[PDB]
Order: C-alpha cells, then sequence, then structure tokens
C-alpha cells in the first residue's frame, strides 16, 4: 500500500526527529531489526543514523547513494556495507526497507525482491570468560546513545515522507507524535493528520 498510520514530511532545508536514551539506559544489542517505509527523488540522502555514545565507534546508518538504498555499520572491526544495486528507488512512489544483523551476519531487503545476505577450578574459569566476554563485543552494538532521523546533521538532509519507523522494539515516529519525553524536533519536520475516513 502507501504510507500507513504515524508519518512526517521533511521539506526545503529539512529537519531532524532525536531520540535519546537516558543515560542508565543505554542498549548494547547482540542482533538488530530496524524497517522503514519512504518516499523521494533524491539521488542521495541519509534517513536513519543509531550512534553509540561520544567515544565510542559503533553505528548503523540508512541512506540512499545512486538512487539505491543501502546500509553501512561497525560493531568493532571494519566497516561492513550492503546495498541494493539493482533497484532504482529515487521515483517518488513508496517503498519499503528491512534490515537485519545477527553478530557478524546481516541481511537487507527492499520492497519484495530478494533478500541479500552478508556473510580447570574456580578462577580458570573467570578469566576465561572473561576473556570470551571481550572478544563477544566485537560483534555486540554496545551503548547505544541517539537515534536521529533526517540526516540533516550527516550532511545529507533528507526531502520526502517517511513512516512507520521500527528500530529494536521502539516505534520512534509514533513516539514522537505522542509528546515522548525524550524525543526533539528541530527544522522543517511536521506531522501528517489523519483521513476524514473517507
Ligand atoms: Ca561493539
Amino acid at each position: 500500500g502507501g504510507h500507513a498510520g504515524t508519518t512526517y514530511i521533511f521539506s526545503k532545508g529539512g529537519g531532524q526527529i532525536t531520540y535519546k536514551w537516558p543515560p542508565n539506559d543505554r542498549p548494547s544489542t547482540r542482533a538488530d531489526r530496524l524497517a522503514i517505509g519512504f518516499s523521494t527523488v533524491q539521488k542521495e540522502a541519509v534517513l536513519v543514523r543509531v550512534d553509540s555514545s561520544s567515544g565510542l565507534g559503533d553505528y548503523l546508518e540508512l541512506h540512499i547513494h545512486q538512487g539505491k538504498i543501502g546500509v553501512k555499520f561497525n560493531v568493532g572491526t571494519d566497516d561492513i556495507a550492503i546495498e541494493e544495486s539493482n533497484a532504482i528507488i529515487n521515483d517518488g512512489k513508496y517503498h519499503v526497507v528491512r534490515f537485519t544483523r545477527s553478530g557478524g551476519n546481516a541481511t537487507l531487503q527492499v520492497d519484495s525482491w530478494p533478500v541479500i545476505e552478508r556473510y580447570p577450578y574456580r578462577l580458570g574459569r573467570v578469566v576465561d570468560e572473561w576473556l570470551l566476554d571481550k572478544g563477544r563485543q566485537l560483534t555486540i552494538f554496545n551503548s547505544q546513545a541517539t537515534i536521529i532521523i533526517g540526516g540533516k546533521e550527516q550532511g545529507q538532509p533528507f526531502q520526502g515522507q517517511l513512516s512507520g519507523l521500527y528500530y529494536n522494539g521502539l516505534k520512534v515516529l509514533n513516539m514522537a507524535a505522542e509528546n515522548d519525553a525524550n524525543i526533539a524536533i528541530v527544522g522543517n519536520v511536521r506531522l501528517v493528520g489523519e483521513v476524514p475516513s473517507s
């Protein structure tokens, strides 16, 4: 179908919606799931970025490049990139994207096109687990601090409509519409009203 439920339009100079976790509540995840609906005519833009707290390096970014949707992420080693290179999506029509990561593995799917897949005694036990704990962080998304929607802060402002954003249990755009305490909206971003029914 088209844009359903809570929807925002980004215009002109663009704008930003920011979710900020309270300091004691920042999550660290082994697995992530992200979905959103969008429409735009832009060849290049950033749509959503999740950043860890300052001084830490992990991140996840959903963007459009040369009219193609893609994601880039890092969870403790090298940057990893996945793109749907074979469907042009800057045609001003509604599209859906689904992204998942599970440790080192990840997938990307646009619309209904094929999924793209990327591939002793007391003391000894404690130390061995601490050493395993260390290596495990290289496939965990640590200390998530903000979800920033709209790309302006990254220098690639989005222009178009966004709806139905979901990230790890949070419907972020609905929280924005319900005046959540942890959300801020700035710039040219506007809530689309309800259908009369009609
Ligand atoms: Ca990590």
